[PDB]
């Protein structure tokens, strides 16, 4: 009994660990996509030439 | 009952995390876009010429 309950608990905080990560994957991703967008894709190649 | 209330509350915690999270990096990246787009996009790259 123990050990079942533990492992739905700790499915639950894990789904949700991968599932808060994920959001903050994503509001990452979307924030330096529209900070990459906003500054010029070409520019960079030029910082980098 | 202490792990699922201690998971819903941390759940909530947690989606208030990343929701506080995403909002900084919005007026984060839209202070950013806005600052680039006043000094002149191509201006940068001269500057890094």
């Amino acid at each position: 009994k123990v050990r079942e309950m533990e492992l739905i608990y700790a499915r639950a905080q894990l789904e949700l660990e991968v599932s808060k990560a994920q959001q903050l994957a994503n509001v990452e991703a979307k924030k330096f996509k529209e900070m990459t967008e906003a500054l010029g894709p070409g520019t960079i190649r030029d910082l980098a030439v």
